[PDB]
């Protein structure tokens, strides 16, 4: 009986090659996963990333799913990825596949206690504006853990969500709570932002939270941050309708 998190990952995880080294490598990889035994399934993607980088994208931007749900979610990320599509010549059981490379953004449908991936939706190549509510998720949310494990937390986070590009962001928190709990801020303590406008409101709880800075001898292209973990109250900007963050003010 195979749970529909482990079907994901005989289907679509590869955690074991960086690429696809061969164009045999569809036709190996899709009768050696079973998705030629009763059939030779049509097409099919293999990500070449961590098991941990890949549920990761559970808690990044998103998305609604081609079917109309709304728990999928769109890597913040390129990744590694192959492609297998059937060839024209291809024949039951003997299955032949075309091997493509590529690295783009990918799109999982997410389920479960732990939230991982149980569908593959899409891959995607990305300018692209963003909405200063996904912003705010990309730039100050990790609901994928509950703290930071370890002191290489920020220097990681800090590069995986594009914070490190052009240069060093030197300051930023992660919270890691729920969005349901970080969004209901907007409606908790109405308080001043430190730029003097009133759309600024206080958690009424401590949150889990991760503080990065910048390290005094940290220079770009090699952005080193200390990471210290915390229980604050955080404070947030709030603007739209939906009425949700838009700016991580302080913690307190």
């Amino acid at each position: 009986k195979e749970t529909a998190a482990a079907k994901f990952e005989r289907q679509h995880m590869d955690s074991s090659t960086s690429a696809a080294s061969s164009s045999n490598y569809c036709n190996q990889m899709m009768k050696s996963r079973n998705l030629t035994k009763d059939r030779c399934k049509p097409v099919n993607t293999f990500v070449h990333e961590s098991l941990a980088d890949v549920q990761a994208v559970c808690s990044q931007k998103n998305v609604a799913c081609k079917n109309g749900q709304t728990n999928c979610y769109q890597s913040y990320s390129t990744m590694s990825i192959t492609d297998c599509r059937e060839t024209g010549s291809s024949k039951y059981p003997n299955c032949a596949y075309k091997t493509t490379q590529a690295n783009k953004h990918i799109i999982v449908a997410c389920e479960g206690n732990p939230y991982v991936p149980v569908h593959f939706d899409a891959s995607v190549s990305g300018s692209g504006k963003e909405t200063a509510a996904a912003k705010f998720e990309r730039q100050h949310m990790d609901s994928s853990t509950s703290a930071a494990s370890s002191s290489n937390y920020c220097n990681q986070m800090m590069k995986s969500r594009n914070l490190t590009k052009d240069r060093c962001k030197p300051v930023n928190t992660f919270v890691h709570e729920s969005l349901a709990d970080v969004q209901a801020v907007c409606s908790q303590k109405n308080v001043a932002c430190k730029n003097g406008q009133t759309n600024c409101y206080q958690s009424y709880s401590t949150m889990s939270i991760t503080d990065c800075r910048e390290t005094g001898s940290s220079k770009y292209p090699n952005c080193a941050y200390k990471t210290t973990q915390a229980n604050k109250h955080i404070i947030v900007a709030c603007e739209g309708n939906p009425y949700v963050p838009v700016h991580f003010d302080a913690s307190v």
